[PDB]
């Protein structure tokens, strides 16, 4: 499950493009997640009333949430697998307060990949997409192990 340095640089080089406008990327990723897997929207008490993509795009609070979420993910990715400290708080909140199954982490990973594939073909060819998938699989593996330590089946 361990990534090479080369693989991490493919991850970080596409992430550098996300960081030109993290808010806009976050909006596109949430819209993709909620349209592909509508059940995931039901986990968001503050956003579950949004009915359409237009409402999602107009939500300033959802935009701010996407910035928080992608910035936390980016800090994980920049650790290049040495992310134990970052995963502790995230696993605890997601297991115990939000109750987010591993299957829903797989869905958001799919939405991230889809949006990078569409926006960033210059830095998201097949090898770069493979490296990003490996990094998100590692994240999900390590979160699942923490979930189990915390008492949550995931
Ligand atoms: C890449 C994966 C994800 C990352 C990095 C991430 C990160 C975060 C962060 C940093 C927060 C705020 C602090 C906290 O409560 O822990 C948060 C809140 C939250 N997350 Fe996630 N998250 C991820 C995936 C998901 C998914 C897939 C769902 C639901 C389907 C979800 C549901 C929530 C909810 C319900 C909150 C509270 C939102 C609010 O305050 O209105 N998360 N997430």
């Amino acid at each position: 499950m361990v990534l090479s340095e080369g693989e991490w640089q493919l991850v970080l080089h596409v992430w550098a493009k996300v960081e030109a406008d993290v808010a806009g990327h976050g909006q596109d990723i949430y819209i993709r997640l909620f349209k592909s897997h509508p059940e995931t929207l039901e986990k968001f008490d503050r956003f579950k009333h949004l009915k359409t993509e237009a409402e999602m795009k107009a939500s300033e609070d959802l935009k701010k949430q996407g910035v928080r979420v992608l910035t936390a993910l980016g800090a994980i990715l920049k650790k290049k697998g040495h992310h134990e400290a970052e995963l502790k708080p995230l696993a605890q909140s997601h297991a115990t307060k939000h109750k987010i199954p591993i299957k829903y982490l797989e869905f958001i990973s799919e939405a991230i990949i889809h949006v990078l594939h569409s926006r960033h073909p210059g830095n998201f060819g097949a090898d770069a997409q493979g490296a990003m998938n490996k990094a998100l699989e590692l994240f999900r593996k390590d979160i699942a192990a923490k979930y189990k330590e915390l008492g949550y089946q995931g």
